[PDB]
C-alpha cells in the first residue's frame, strides 16, 4: 500500500539531453535520432529579448554557431530549421540511446514527468500537471529551458513538453515539442500573466479512490448526490465542472472499490464545505488535484515499464 | 522558481535491476558487478513465511534454482551466500551499466529517492526519508521487494535500502545493502510494531527557508526565541528536540535569506501554537518536513548529476 506523487524512471529520457549553445546563451536540448530540439530563444542575447524577430535571427546564423554537446562529446551540426517556436538542429550523428517515441499534446489535467536539466545534465525529476490555464506548477531555475515532461507507456516515451518561461506567480509555461506553446503564450520578454485556474475535480475525486483503496476512509459518508446539485457546490469552491464523460473515466476506479461515484460525489461535496476539520487523507492537509484517474490505477495496481 | 518533492534521476539505478525467481516466488535484485543483491526471502514459499529458518531453506537450494534475469536476457548464477537478510547471487557476468556505488547507511531525518519495481522493471521513482522509528513512507506493492533506495553524490550512487515489508499503519521496513534491518523488525510475517514517530524538526525549517527563498514570506513574524523555550514547544506536538548542531546545520539557508535561525524557529513555534489560518506555504496546508537543508539548497541552486 501507500499512496506517493511517483514520477517515471527517467533514464531513457536522461540518455537524450544535451547542451545546446549560441554565442553567450546556453539551454537544454533533446537528441533523438538525428535532430536536436530544443527553444528557438537560444539564438537571442539578453539585449534583443524585448522584441525578438526570430526568423532575422536566425538567417544570420550558421550550422557552426549552434554548439551541441553530449556529456563532453561535441556533434557537428550539419542543418538548422525553426518549427513554431523550437530550434531543430540536424547533426550528423544518430543518438544510439534514442527510445522509441512520440511528440504528443496533452489536455488540461493531464499528468506527465518532468526531468529537470542545466548544461545538458539531469538535476531532478517530479510528477505535475498540465492546468486549465495552460501553466504547469515546476521547479525550474535559469539554464532548465529545453528540459522536457514526458509519459511513458511499455517503453514508448511520449514528449510532452519543453520549458520556456516563468509567470509572475512561480509557475511556468511551455510548448509542445512541435514548438507550439500551452495557452496565449509567447517567447518574448514582455508582461505575461497566467489567467485564472480551476481545481481538476475527476483528479480529487480519483485520489479520494487511491485513499479508500489504502484504508483512509474517515470522510465517507451515507449520502449520494447528483451531478447538478454537486456541480453547485464544486462552482462556488472554483472546481472544474465534472461532467458524465468525467463519471464515465472514473468507472474503474468506482468498480474497485464499490462506491458509486455519485456517493463519492457527495463526499467530496461535504469535504468541500466543511473543510478538513485539521485531519489528512493520504498524508496531505488538503484536496490533491495532480493524480489523473489513470496514475491512480498505475500506481495501485503495479504497472512496469 | 517553484519548490517541487524532487526525485533524483533514476537512469545510473534503472541499469541495475534484476528479475530474481525462486520456485513461484519473484521479487527485484540489484546487479553490481558480478553480484546480485535482493532480499533473502525469496527463497522462502507463502507456507513457511510465519517462522523461516532461513539458513536452512538455503542449504537445500543450488545455483540452478536462482533464475535471474536483466531485461530479458537470463543471468547464469555460478555461486550464492548469505549475508544478513539479503541474499548475494554471483553471476558468471559483470553488469555492463555498473555505475560508480557505495553502500551506506542513512541516518533518521535524512532523505532519498526510491525505484519503485516489479518483474525487475522500473515503475516510479519518488522521495522519501527515514523516520525516527525506522520505517518510511513510500508505496509499495506485492512485488515490490528488491526495490532501492538512493542518492547520488556528482557520479556517485549511495544505495541506503532495499525493501523488505509492510507494517501496521501502512508504512514500509527495509535493511540496508548489508541486509542489517533498520529499526526493530525482522524478515518474518510475525506481530510487528513500528513505534511512535517525530516530526523532523529540522526539515521542516529547511522547508520554511525554501519557502522564502521562493517568495513565501506570510509567516515570517516580530519574535525571536530560544532553542530552550522552543524545545518545550516542540515536545508538547511531538517534534524532535532541535539541537545546536541542527542550528548550525541551518547555517548557510539562514545566511542566504538573512533570517536568523532562532528567527525562523519563533515562526515555526507560532504556526505550530495557531495553525496556518487557512494559508498554505509552497502550496501545502501542512508542516513539510521530508525536505533536509541539503535537498533545499541542492534544488535551489540548480545542482546537476
Ligand atoms: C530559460 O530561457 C532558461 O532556462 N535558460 C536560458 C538561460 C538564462 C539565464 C542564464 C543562463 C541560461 C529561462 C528559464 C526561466 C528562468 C528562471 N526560471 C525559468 O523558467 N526562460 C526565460 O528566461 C524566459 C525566456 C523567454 C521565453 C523567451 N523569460 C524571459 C524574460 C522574462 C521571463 N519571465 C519573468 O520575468 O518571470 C517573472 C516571474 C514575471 C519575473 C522569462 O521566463
Ligand atoms: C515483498 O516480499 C515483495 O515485494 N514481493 C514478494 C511477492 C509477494 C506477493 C506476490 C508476489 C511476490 C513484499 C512487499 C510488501 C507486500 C505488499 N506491500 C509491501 O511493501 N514483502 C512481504 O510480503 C513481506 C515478506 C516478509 C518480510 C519477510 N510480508 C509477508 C507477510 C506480511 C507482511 N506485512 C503485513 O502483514 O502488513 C501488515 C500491515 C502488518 C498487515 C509482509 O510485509
Ligand atoms: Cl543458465
Amino acid at each position: 500500500s501507500g499512496f506517493r506523487k511517483m514520477a517515471f524512471p527517467s533514464g531513457k529520457v536522461e540518455g537524450c539531453m544535451v547542451q545546446v549553445t549560441c554565442g553567450t546563451t546556453t539551454l537544454n536540448g533533446l537528441w533523438l535520432d538525428d535532430v536536436v530540439y530544443c527553444p528557438r530563444h537560444v539564438i537571442c542575447t539578453s539585449e534583443d529579448m524585448l522584441n525578438p524577430n526570430y526568423e532575422d535571427l536566425l538567417i544570420r546564423k550558421s550550422n557552426h554557431n549552434f554548439l551541441v554537446q553530449a556529456g563532453n562529446v561535441q556533434l557537428r551540426v550539419i542543418g538548422h530549421s525553426m518549427q513554431n517556436c523550437v530550434l531543430k538542429l540536424k547533426v550528423d550523428t544518430a543518438n544510439p540511446k534514442t527510445p522509441k517515441y512520440k511528440f504528443v499534446r496533452i489536455q488540461p489535467g493531464q499528468t506527465f514527468s518532468v526531468l529537470a536539466c542545466y548544461n545538458g545534465s539531469p538535476s531532478g525529476v517530479y510528477q505535475c500537471a498540465m492546468r486549465h490555464n495552460f501553466t504547469i506548477k515546476g521547479s525550474f531555475l535559469n539554464g532548465s529551458c529545453g528540459s522536457v515532461g514526458f509519459n511513458i507507456d511499455y517503453d514508448c516515451v511520449s514528449f510532452c513538453y519543453m520549458h520556456h518561461m516563468e509567470l509572475p506567480t512561480g509557475v511556468h509555461a511551455g510548448t509542445d515539442l512541435e514548438g507550439n506553446f500551452y495557452g496565449p503564450f509567447v517567447d518574448r520578454q514582455t508582461a505575461q500573466a497566467a489567467g485564472t485556474d480551476t481545481t481538476i475535480t475527476v483528479n480529487v475525486l480519483a485520489w479520494l479512490y487511491a485513499a479508500v483503496i489504502n484504508g483512509d476512509r474517515w470522510f465517507l459518508n451515507r449520502f449520494t448526490t447528483t451531478l447538478n446539485d454537486f456541480n453547485l457546490v464544486a462552482m462556488k469552491y472554483n472546481y472544474e465542472p465534472l461532467t458524465q464523460d468525467h463519471v464515465d473515466i472514473l468507472g474503474p476506479l468506482s468498480a474497485q472499490t464499490g462506491i458509486a461515484v455519485l456517493d463519492m460525489c457527495a463526499s467530496l461535496k461535504e469535504l468541500l464545505q466543511n473543510g478538513m476539520n485539521g485531519r489528512t487523507i493520504l498524508g496531505s492537509a488538503l484536496l490533491e488535484d495532480e493524480f489523473t484517474p489513470f496514475d491512480v490505477v498505475r500506481q495501485c495496481s503495479g504497472v512496469t515499464f
